[PDB]
């Protein structure tokens, strides 16, 4: 019932009792574990043909409110049952309800805290929550997005933020941001099977063209936003260059590195996930914080299905790309992550290396153990793409579950 | 689509379904409400000792199941020999309460247990395994001879060959055949004066135990330990492996001439000897197995782990790296060079070893093979992906389904 969690580096032991508070089931069963799966249709929140049965919405709602009041410590006062009957009443009549700006603020922070795949949750209590639930057009969403960016970037001193657009309603389409991230580089499928730019962004780069975008011819062209208001065709919105803070990549010692022309944006704002608070769902709620050096250095730049530069860098360093035993790949990677850490630091833009990050996650796990009696973590995601064992998280046993409020995955609006 | 776990490879975009998992028989650590897939020893991968023989129906159910697998492998399901063997087994379990495997049945189960090991990334050679029957063994001294024969064969002068030696199974009442060591070849861990540990911290408990049973300890950082073999109901006897048998590799770097000066070294033969081999309900408490090393097991885990040799900082200082700041990636720079040293050394010493890229690239082919063969392959992602350069390796991008298939290598409690 209560999983014994052990750290093999220190022999320390803890029992996760918070997992008992999970109400949403995962993909695993006693017969088999599916923990390494990126997304089963279970953790997904697909569209629907009818409204969520009241009985359920009411219970998830009641729970959230019970959580919120326990947080501000007024758990039990008249204001609690005043808010409980207010929801019970609104639900019984409209079939739904709405959240107060304070409850939404507590909800978004708790969704982050509950995000199993987030290694930066040490900073969960520090989130700027922009209420954009008064949006009605794609043009309004754009304005709301441009403010989110301008603020989050803050000239380089990045700061966590989230803009929450209008919730989903059983009687209409969804407010959606088509791009997976507010800032992404374009991926142009060339003549043969080749790809100019980011291979992960080919599909979206095609859709923008479909909606009249005039495409560039570079590996680092920033994509325009495709914002969609309920039941309306999406709209193309080119982002203001000055808003988009980018960082030219250079190496502290390898002078020729700079000559590669590599660069990466400063803001990691995820815009395709769904935020769920109290049973209500927000199909558009872009959030952002700052980058961990590996997200760019290893994955975005070194993944074989991404920029894939390992070899280019390797031959520049003059490594033996003949056999895998010379470790040219491992070597080239470290230098790339080094170039990233050097560059962002030189450009006075916030980043956190994987050692610093995982170290902070260890303290967070501790704080959470004392706070809630456990902490949901996804080992495969928490452990960095390189130097896994060189970091403390690798040696830490973790328990994974679904706690609400939560950031869920959701279908693409096309 | 198909009502089976859909598996995707994010690098290639290819999808496969796992039908094989349908054949599993034992529950795991996970439940729908929580994934305990990152635990090393959940009480679900362990098989506790038995103060009583397995209930004749359950033991028989596994037996029947194993026999069927055997016949399916030789392509004689439903045949006269198949049905006869089944009767032979339930007949034997009937009068004695247990049964015995046939020579070929054991070779099959043993290779099947390897094939079914979720945490092994070297399963591509599962078919090529030398099974040394040692079910005739009756004494601790005979165990030593067997193990020595094993090390000799498997070491084959740095041209390692996969092998396992199966000692007598667990009989009701009669004590078990146990090798107290975790591996045949293991360095000693001396609990120091200040509190530290000279040698290998992992082996402190066993090193303390060897001393209690009469071992005369040295005081080195790389002292091979003596075997503490135990025959049924008898006390464990100390046995010292002769230096000639224990092949070792002195570590040196291909460019950093000073690395050699570090005096670091590792043994060529990786021989796990504390795991229980389960086949058809029959338990083999002693059955050491070995193959060859994957470079990261030594260069990253054995040498760099904080709770192991922890030589990361030392090498960093020698490379003249700023170990004051995290952002310098000094841990990353040293570890790469240490792993390169391990690779280089074993190559120079003409001892068999495989790097994490090649090892991993070969596990992908094994996966494709096992897809076409059984409709899946139970893999433990956490253990399959190397402790370094994870995403530079293709298995990182491969979703994996993990489940328990019998025969299998399972953990068991320590003899003491
Ligand atoms: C404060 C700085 C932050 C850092 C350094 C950080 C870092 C990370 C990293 C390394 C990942 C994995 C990303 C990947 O490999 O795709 C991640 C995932 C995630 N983070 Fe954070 N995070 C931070 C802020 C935020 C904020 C502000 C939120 C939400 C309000 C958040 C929510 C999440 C969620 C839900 C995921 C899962 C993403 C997915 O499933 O694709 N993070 N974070
Ligand atoms: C042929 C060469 C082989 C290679 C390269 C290989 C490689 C590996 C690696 C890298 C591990 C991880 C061990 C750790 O990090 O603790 C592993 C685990 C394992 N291997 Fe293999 N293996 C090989 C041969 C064998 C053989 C011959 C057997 C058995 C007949 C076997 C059975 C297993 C099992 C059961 C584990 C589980 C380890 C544990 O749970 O502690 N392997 N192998
Ligand atoms: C298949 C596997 O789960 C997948 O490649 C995961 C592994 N761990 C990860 N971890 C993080 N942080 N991000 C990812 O994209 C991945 N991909
Ligand atoms: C806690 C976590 O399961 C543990 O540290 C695992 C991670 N992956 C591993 N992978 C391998 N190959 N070997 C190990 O010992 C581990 N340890
Ligand atoms: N720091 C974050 N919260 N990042 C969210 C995911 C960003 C994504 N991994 C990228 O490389 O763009
Ligand atoms: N290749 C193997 N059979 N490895 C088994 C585990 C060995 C262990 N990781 C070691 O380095 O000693
Ligand atoms: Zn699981």
């Amino acid at each position: 019932k209560f999983p014994r969690v052990k750290n093999w580096e220190l022999g320390s032991i803890t029992y996760d009792t918070l997992c008992a508070q999970s109400q949403q089931d995962g993909p695993c069963t006693p017969r088999r574990c599916l923990g390494s799966l990126v997304l089963p249709r279970k953790l997904q929140t697909r569209p629907s043909p009818g409204p969520p049965p009241a009985e359920q919405l009411l219970s998830q709602a009641r729970d959230f409110i019970n959580q919120y009041y326990s947080s501000i410590k007024r758990s039990g006062s008249q204001a609690h049952e005043e808010r409980l009957q207010e929801v019970e009443a609104e639900v019984a009549s409209t079939g739904t309800y709405h959240l107060r700006e304070s409850e939404l603020v507590f909800g978004a922070k708790q969704a982050w805290r509950n995000a199993p795949r987030c290694v930066g949750r040490i900073q969960w209590g520090k989130l700027q929550v922009f209420d954009a639930r008064d949006c009605s057009s794609a043009q309004e969403m754009f304005t709301y997005i441009c403010n989110h960016i301008k603020y989050a970037t803050n000239r380089g001193n990045l700061r966590s933020a989230i803009t929450v657009f209008p919730q989903r309603a059983p009687g209409r389409g969804d407010f959606r941001i088509w791009n997976s991230q507010l800032v992404r580089y374009a991926g142009y499928r060339q003549q043969d099977g080749s790809v100019r730019g980011d291979p992960a962004n080919v599909e979206i780069t095609e859709l923008c063209i479909q909606h009249g975008w005039t495409p560039g011819n570079g590996r680092f062209d920033v994509l325009p936003l495709l914002l969609q208001a309920p039941d309306e065709a999406p709209e193309l919105f080119v982002l203001p260059p000055e808003l988009v803070l980018e960082v030219p990549l250079e190496h502290p010692t390898l002078e020729w590195f700079a000559a590669l022309g590599l660069r990466w944006y400063a803001l990691p704002a995820v815009s395709n996930m769904l935020l769920e608070i109290g049973g209500l769902e927000f199909s558009a709620a872009p959030f952002s914080g700052w980058y961990m050096s590996t997200e760019i250095g290893t994955r975005n730049l070194c993944d074989p299905h991404r920029y894939n530069i390992l070899e280019d860098v390797a031959v520049c360093m003059d490594l033996d790309t003949r056999t895998t035993s010379s470790l040219w790949k491992d070597k080239a990677a470290v230098e790339i992550n080094l170039a990233v850490l050097h560059s962002f630091q030189l450009a006075k833009v916030t980043i956190v290396d994987h050692h610093a990050a995982t170290v902070s996650f260890m303290k967070h796990l501790d704080n959470e153990q004392k706070a809630r009696g456990g902490c949901p973590a996804d080992w495969a995601w928490i452990v960095p793409p390189i130097s896994g064992s060189l970091t403390p998280v690798f040696h830490q046993e973790m328990v994974n579950y679904i706690l609400s409020p939560a950031f869920r995955y959701q279908p693409d609006p096309w």
